[PDB]
């Protein structure tokens, strides 16, 4: 079951990428750039998920599975789904890259922190999932302290946009770590196949689902 | 004769590297970055087969994972090198080029798990680096060609005679792989060697020599 | 003893990022770019070390390879080259082309460590030589074409560049020159010598450098 949940998972990956190329070919107003990031985030996803399906991307360690392509995955989607954020805020305005990065850097090591935390046992485990969860927090501070003030500094309407995708995806972010914690790599009070639906259905919102939301409030702004 | 072949490779790129280096003094017309990619796709290949050349960069099939090492850095340049060309006394278009390096980058990615994989999930692999291969050839020859031909006759001319020098090249490489050890594996080892010893030198240097040679005569 | 000097080390990372952090709240015309890779450098390299405090950044190869150095050094020493190369360059137009130049060769350095320590005989001083070779370029243009750059900047950053450039380029030779003194080379000097000067040579280069270079250009503010 594991294995065709991902091959699904892989698919719908697919089917989200053909989706973005295709609102690509009529852009209205929205750069190239946002709907490039919109395809690689499923598309990299989506390979890294296959791997799972095809019994590669995970080992056992500590007696437990380790799916570790998962941060393979993520080290590349989740920090492309901030810096589509970030344009987000800053669409209509002036560019500010340092802030972009800023968010990159601390989801990077996030997700390494995760991987590391994973493959640790006892205390160690739950100090690297704490930096994880600090560096969450910061992401969180800049997403509705600095980086919704560049949003309302780009007008009511695409301000209006920017606080519904933030909210979107945040309330995504906070349910990951939880999920990790509550399930085997952490305290181990979820079992294995629940986590496994979790880390299906959670990033077809994520990796899918905020584009479509995302690209669709952008596009709604253009004559 | 694999180790000496290697280092024999690994002086030819140092040699190379020093030309575009000695080109990069008198530019004529040529921006700097263009002449920095030149230098660091032959450098980083010469490293990545001087591992080989010391038994260092392959593990026993026999995996030269070195060669990944290699094109994970060295082929995502080289299309970076294209993209510039097509773009060349024109607006640089970095989302395309940036598309082209994704595309490559989990091309040679797709390319080390099929050499790490076993029957029907390595041809998977294999088949899924193909189709990336067939993205960037359409994008090479559609979208990115019309951006050189945008950019003048003379210009277009260039671009057009490096891009099909490129393609004929890329094509190689998946081809030699497949019938190879890492594939179906009807070519022997030491053929295969040879082949990724001699390809190397037309892409990590012949393409760069034809490529700043064809702009800096446009100064002209 | 090696675990605890570690610790220690992680802390004044974490107070030196805390700092830089604290001096971006009142920039005084330094772009916050050179804030954000003032705290990147410490906080990593903090995190890489930390990971040698708990046994994870380390193992045996009879010998003790303590490879999270170089998985801090990868990005903290091309973060210290893009700082030194954006000094150069305050108040002017910049140059990417040569920064990444320095990137590049950087990056292949540390790599070169890396593998020299995973060599043995002949072949360690081989990959110790090409990185060498590539210190010797980042030297050359650090003093050559980057100190032009600063000097068409004017007499007092010029004068600020130079000094930041000696301090750094003082801590760079140090470091190939304590590798091949220590384990990992000719083996004339202790493990628990070679810890603490990979213990104290940081603190100058992840702190001290950021303090010199970030206070220089400050002072250059007008109000
Ligand atoms: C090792 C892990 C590294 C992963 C990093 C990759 C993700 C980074 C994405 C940054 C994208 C920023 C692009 C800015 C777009 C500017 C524009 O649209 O004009
Ligand atoms: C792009 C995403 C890549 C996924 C990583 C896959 C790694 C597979 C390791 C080999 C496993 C095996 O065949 O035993
Ligand atoms: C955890 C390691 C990840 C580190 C990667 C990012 C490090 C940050 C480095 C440089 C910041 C780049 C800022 C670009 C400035 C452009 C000007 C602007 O628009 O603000
Ligand atoms: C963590 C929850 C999010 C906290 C948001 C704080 C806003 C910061 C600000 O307004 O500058
Ligand atoms: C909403 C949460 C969904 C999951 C709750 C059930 C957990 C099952 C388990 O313990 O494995
Ligand atoms: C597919 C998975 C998630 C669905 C996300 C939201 C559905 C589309 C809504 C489009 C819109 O808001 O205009
Ligand atoms: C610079 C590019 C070099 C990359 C390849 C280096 C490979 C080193 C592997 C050493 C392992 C061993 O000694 O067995
Ligand atoms: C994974 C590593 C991939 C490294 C290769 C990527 C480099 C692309 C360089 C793009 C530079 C374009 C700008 C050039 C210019 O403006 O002159
Ligand atoms: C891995 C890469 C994933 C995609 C990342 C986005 C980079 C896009 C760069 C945007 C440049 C805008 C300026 C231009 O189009 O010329
Ligand atoms: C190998 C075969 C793959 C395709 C080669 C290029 C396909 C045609 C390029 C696009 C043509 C165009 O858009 O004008
Ligand atoms: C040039 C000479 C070709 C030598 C023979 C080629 C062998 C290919 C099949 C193994
Ligand atoms: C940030 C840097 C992280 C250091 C890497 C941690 C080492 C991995 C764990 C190894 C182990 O548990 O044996
Ligand atoms: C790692 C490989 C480094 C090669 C990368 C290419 C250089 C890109 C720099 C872009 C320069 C923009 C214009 C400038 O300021 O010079
Ligand atoms: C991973 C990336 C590795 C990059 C390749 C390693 C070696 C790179 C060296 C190329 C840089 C040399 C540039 C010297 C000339 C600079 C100048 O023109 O002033
Ligand atoms: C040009 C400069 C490059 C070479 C620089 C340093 C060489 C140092 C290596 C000598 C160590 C040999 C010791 C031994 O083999 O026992
Ligand atoms: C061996 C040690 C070499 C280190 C120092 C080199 C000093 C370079 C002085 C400036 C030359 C650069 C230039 O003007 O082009
Ligand atoms: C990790 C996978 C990366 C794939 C990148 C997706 C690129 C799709 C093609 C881009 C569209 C450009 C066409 C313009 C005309
Ligand atoms: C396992 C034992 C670790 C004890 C030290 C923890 C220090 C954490 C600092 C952050
Ligand atoms: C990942 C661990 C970070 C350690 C502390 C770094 C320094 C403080 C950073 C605070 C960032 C807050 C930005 C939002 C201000 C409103
Ligand atoms: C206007 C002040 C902004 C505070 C926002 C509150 C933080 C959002 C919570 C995220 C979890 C969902
Ligand atoms: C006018 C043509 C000049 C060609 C010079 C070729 C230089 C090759 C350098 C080493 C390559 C191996
Ligand atoms: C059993 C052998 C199967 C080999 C599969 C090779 C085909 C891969 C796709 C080729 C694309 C043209
Ligand atoms: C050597 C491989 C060449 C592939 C490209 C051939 C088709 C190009 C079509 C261009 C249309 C004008
Ligand atoms: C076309 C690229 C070069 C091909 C070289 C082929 C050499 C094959 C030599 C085989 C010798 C016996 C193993
Ligand atoms: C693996 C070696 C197979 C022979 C070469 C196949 C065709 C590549 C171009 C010459
Ligand atoms: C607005 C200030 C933002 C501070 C974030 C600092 C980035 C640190 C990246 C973490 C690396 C460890
Ligand atoms: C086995 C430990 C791996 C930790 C990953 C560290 C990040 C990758 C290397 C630096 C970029
Ligand atoms: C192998 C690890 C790769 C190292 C990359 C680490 C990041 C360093 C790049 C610095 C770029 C910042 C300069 C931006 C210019 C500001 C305007
Ligand atoms: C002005 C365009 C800047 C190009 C960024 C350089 C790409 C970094 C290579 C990794
Ligand atoms: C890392 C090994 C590099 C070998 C040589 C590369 C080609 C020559 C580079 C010369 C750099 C000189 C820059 C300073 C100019 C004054
Ligand atoms: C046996 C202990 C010797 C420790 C010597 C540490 C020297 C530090 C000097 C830093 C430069
Ligand atoms: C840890 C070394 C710190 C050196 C800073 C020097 C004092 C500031 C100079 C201005």
């Amino acid at each position: 079951m594991i294995s065709i949940l991902h091959y699904g998972y892989s698919f719908i990956m697919l089917l989200g990428a053909l989706y973005f190329y295709l609102l690509s070919k009529d852009p209205k107003g929205v750069p190239a750039s946002e709907y490039l990031i919109a395809m690689v985030i499923p598309l990299w996803s989506g390979a890294a998920y296959l791997s799972i399906a095809l019994g590669q991307g995970l080992f056992q360690y500590d007696d437990t599975t380790i799916y570790y392509a998962r941060y393979i995955d993520w080290v590349i989607s989740t920090p492309l789904l901030l810096a589509a954020l970030a344009l987000t805020a800053m669409f209509g305005g002036k560019k500010n890259l340092t802030l972009l990065f800023s968010l990159v850097a601390l989801d990077v090591f996030m997700i390494i922190t995760g991987f590391v935390a994973d493959l640790s046992i006892g205390t160690t485990k739950y100090i690297w999932y704490s930096l994880g969860v600090i560096a969450l927090i910061i992401i969180l501070v800049i997403t509705f302290g600095p980086l919704r003030r560049i949003a309302l500094s780009n007008g009511t309407r695409l301000a209006r946009h920017y606080t519904r995708v933030a909210i979107y995806l945040s309330a995504l972010w906070v349910c990951y770590p939880t999920a990790w914690l509550l399930g085997p790599s952490g305290l181990g009070l979820a079992q294995e196949l629940t986590e496994v639906l979790v880390f299906i259905i959670l990033p077809i919102f994520s990796k899918v689902g905020f584009s479509i939301v995302d690209l669709h409030g952008l596009r709604k702004l253009h004559q």
